[PDB]
């Protein structure tokens, strides 16, 4: 009859006898994304009246709206060294986010994004200090994650999220400023001949991965196409809709990869898994890895299940 | 005092004793870009009215043609998508030929990542006129990229940027969506002489010429300089990054694409003019793209565009084999 | 920390152990208002694509409002002022809310593109009653009063877009921020001043008014104590919105041709009365509070005297002393 | 083929062998109007960024209008209605155009966010004259008449944004398309109807009017031939804009407290008179055409009787027969 907005979708997804905290958290996130997108679309130009980096603005916006929701006890921005504990205005959700992913693409104004992961406090635990929070993040796994999403700020703005019952994607309609459901129940194809990785680091890769990449180029069965925007959110978003593989492997300088576990990889892993893909690191599922440090890094091999299997076959043989 | 709009810039760039036709052509192009950008930002969603009761390629092409044909300044239009040129009806006929790709990076449309529009403007050679496609075919064959009066692109990314040149450098403008004006944000764009970024589809490695394979391996394996790779998959996106950051963009020959992929009139020549005007090099199979002769309308060419020293390194591998 | 959006406000207002139907109804209304506002701001111009390939705003507004309300699953009955009959929602998609609305108030101001609006009132089904037909609905509206109304609101499409609503705990006003397309709380707990020297009525109908009202209007002009200013936009939503924020009085009285006034009870007057009362003003008709009047017909008319409590008292003093 | 933008219209209207200064002035005005409209649509809310880190609309509008006009290099003299003095442009950046404007007309309607506007009139320096000081400018405005005016326009910030202008060859109206931020020609060659039964005036001042005008207003109400409708938004730009498209009359007459009326001659009345006259209406003051009156003071007031030619004739008939 009329198309479904993100606002409707969030409210209609609320199970009976919920507090409404999670719903208010999603509303806060949605509003952040709009504010952040508006500043990005302006490329940070001042208004014509009155004749601030976009990282800084995005981070300020995301924090402000999440702290105003009363649903969080802990915030973690990838940029900042410490977590923020909400005063005690304190729910039981921990949010970890990267507010402006693909920061090297900002000056060219190509695709960039935001990523977030939401965890709930384990039962019979509470956080009054950073030292409590440090203890708590160490006992969390990606499989205990209640929600994940990203926003891609591209030629259009897309918001893609999951609560553990599949993945739904929404496109911002700028006439009325609402996110409209355009990609329901996203299902990443089981195979697709596209790969996404920075081959500038070829010389520093492990031999098994070098062999993998050479096979993609030299094999006689299947021609592969290469794409690498340089923003994880941009590349993953293409990977979800088109199929393929996204890789950021180990290298001589980055022994545990580049991407952060809490802030980027675990959230994206949940989305990719919920869309029917695989999402692995050094040893199986990213969602099963233990958090030891807050800023822990991990390699990633995310995408179409058969494309990730091929990749791991090179590592296993 | 106040920032310069594209509209001001175009009018203030008009040389004394011009007809004003070129100015009206730029205004028409500017308006097209705004209309196209708006449909792209909506990802082609119908209005909420339309849902109770069209590909982006098709819409972009319709928009670009309509505004250019309304300007009274063109005699010939060429859209990359279409097989033939369109001759304007006489009565509404200037002496400009426009060749354009209205939606570059069409494989990126469904993901809604960066895409673009590209155009090149030529003037009729003195003592010539076009009444038919056969006249137009004769005329394009006597044109070179060095006779081009104007070139530009629009990048539809996280912001919308319009970058253009009239032969006196390159200026870039960012769309301010509050007031719908293009504001001068990148005056006199100067592409760095070197930068360690390269842009090419390495999925085609196996089908490349050995000299280019060696080039790419050197970028990866050499011990002096670490290179970063970027390839969005839209020429306008990749070139725009190349102009502001420096680096190199390559679409070389391969076994299946013997003369490369990118069209000479519609894409490569216009981009070559922009890159050259910003201080970079822009070469094909044998020197400057702007010096190549148009034989066919849909003629292809390889491209090696970017920072001068990065394009020199690339050609050094071809010259030493 | 950050300013409150309408979306937050609606969710945070949800009492514990509600079904969430009312919340979904407000979201549907909010979305309608944005869609309607966008078409109004364009003055109904086709897109630049629509022009090369080559709908009244009343029709579009009505289509939008109905579509979003019927998609919410919370209504059983819709009533648009324009249409002769009520619409009963198909069972399967049927809550227990009745919405009566005027989707584009001030229709004579459309061509000039000055202030126009939308108005709605929300009622709940009386306990142990249900509607399967227009004949059931007709029975049910007759047993409703304005005092049984669970919610009322309007949207003003002016130089800015404002949405003003109440659920029986005061009146809050929100301004559309067009950058991000959210309604932001700008006028919390609206309190209409007890007096203000502004009056709003169509004096083109002076000759057809009752003598007591003629005397009232002459007093406003001729008295020696207090100079009054006149304002009449011609859209009830525009005039009432000014009245709420500035104070004053809005009148549409009886006349020779309009014996029971012009404005409809269910669609316009009762919803506005609830808002005005919740903001501290008075809102009366032929005989006391509009909210106490009985609905006899669906399209029943009533005179209105809405506004600042002391300005409405002065007005009624002229009627009571004759 | 495609619809005409204001930008196209301005350039195509440029006569052969013009300097282009006037064209640049119109572009500057157009851009001002968009900037002003955007701040008005936000009701002056700070951005959501501005709120975490923690300006009247009259002040912002005035700053915007001045900045864009001073950046055009085409003006020597600016006059904002709000300010007491004229601004002389610094020499080096000095054309021969004098602009007089009211950047935010209808200031009493700002808080309610109903219709408001901007008005401007453009004059050219008389041949063999120049301005180096306010004292030169004062001499020059005294020798100007409304008939020497090269251009006039207004912007109405209503439910949509309309820009209406004239260069002495009729009146054309443009509606802002907010998708692409361009003014699109929607009302070409505006022709105000010769008669229409609508009148616009503040009847709150009835008691202080001259007897002839009281008789006029009573005739509109009491006569047996023609029923009149009353409309008064309270913003001259809003009321006039309705008058141009619908027909009728707008009046701000003399009163006991305002012996020469309220509206300023240079800033409001003369510009509107030019527009109304160019659309086929009449626009008179105390003694014939407003455009023929002599400027004695900068802030000189005048009564106005603007609108449909037969409606203004009826009005003046009451003054001529007493
Ligand atoms: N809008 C929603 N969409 C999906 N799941 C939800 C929603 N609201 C609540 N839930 C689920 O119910 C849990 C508890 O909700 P709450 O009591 O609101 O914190 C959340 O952690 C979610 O797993
Ligand atoms: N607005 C402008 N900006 C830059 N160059 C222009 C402009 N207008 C005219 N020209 C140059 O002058 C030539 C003739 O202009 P016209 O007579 O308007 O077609 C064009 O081919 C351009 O090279
Ligand atoms: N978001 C809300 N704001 C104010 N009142 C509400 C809200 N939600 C529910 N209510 C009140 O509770 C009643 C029943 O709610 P429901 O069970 O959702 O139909 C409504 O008729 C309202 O009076
Ligand atoms: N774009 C235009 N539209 C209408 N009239 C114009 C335009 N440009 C110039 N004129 C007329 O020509 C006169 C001188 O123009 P200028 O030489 O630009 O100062 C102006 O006062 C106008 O009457
Ligand atoms: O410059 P590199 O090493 O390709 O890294 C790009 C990566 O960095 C990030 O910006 C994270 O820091 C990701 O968005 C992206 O995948
Ligand atoms: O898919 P491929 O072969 O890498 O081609 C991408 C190229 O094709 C184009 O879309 C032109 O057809 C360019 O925008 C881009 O550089
Ligand atoms: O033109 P009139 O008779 O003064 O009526 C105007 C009234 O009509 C309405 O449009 C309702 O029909 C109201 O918005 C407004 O108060
Ligand atoms: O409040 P009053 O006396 O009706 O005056 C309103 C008039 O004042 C103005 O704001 C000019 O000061 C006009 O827009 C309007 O016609
Ligand atoms: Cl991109
Ligand atoms: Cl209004």
């Amino acid at each position: 009859p009329t198309p479904t907005t993100l606002t409707q979708y969030i409210i209609k997804s609320q199970p009976p006898h919920s507090r409404g905290d999670f719903t208010l958290l999603m509303m806060a996130i949605q509003t952040s994304v709009k504010v952040i997108e508006k500043n990005i679309r302006r490329a940070g130009m001042k208004g014509m009246l009155g004749y601030a980096k976009l990282d800084v603005i995005s981070n300020i916006a995301f924090k402000a709206y999440l702290l105003s929701s009363t649903s969080v006890c802990v915030l973690g921005s990838e940029e900042e060294e410490q977590m923020i504990i909400a005063e005690s205005r304190r729910g039981d959700y921990l949010i970890f986010f990267d507010p402006l992913d693909g920061s090297s693409n900002i000056d060219a104004n190509v695709s960039v994004g935001s990523i977030w992961g939401v965890w709930r406090l384990p039962k019979d635990t509470t956080i009054n200090s950073v030292e409590d929070a440090n203890a708590v993040i160490r006992m969390l796994k990606g499989t205990d994650m209640v929600s994940a999403g990203y926003a891609v700020y591209g030629s259009a703005t897309n918001l893609v999220l999951t609560s553990g019952h599949g993945v739904d994607g929404f496109t911002l309609d700028p006439n009325i400023g609402e996110f409209i459901l355009t990609h329901p129940h996203i299902s990443i194809p089981k195979k697709r001949s596209i790969y996404s990785v920075n081959e500038g680091n070829y010389g520093k890769w492990e031999p098994w991965f070098k062999e993998y990449i050479d096979y993609l180029k030299m094999n006689k069965t299947t021609r592969y196409s290469a794409r690498y925007i340089g923003s994880m959110v941009g590349d993953i978003h293409r990977t979800l809709l088109y199929g393929g593989i996204f890789c950021y492997p180990k290298d001589a300088n980055q022994v545990e990869g580049k991407l952060r576990l809490l802030y980027e990889a675990a959230p994206m892993a949940m989305i990719v898994e919920q869309a029917g893909g695989k999402a692995v690191g050094s040893n199986g599922r990213i969602l099963e890895q233990s958090i030891t440090r807050l800023h822990q890094r991990t390699p990633v091999y995310f995408g179409s299940r058969q494309e990730v299997d091929l990749c791991m076959a090179f590592r296993d043989r």
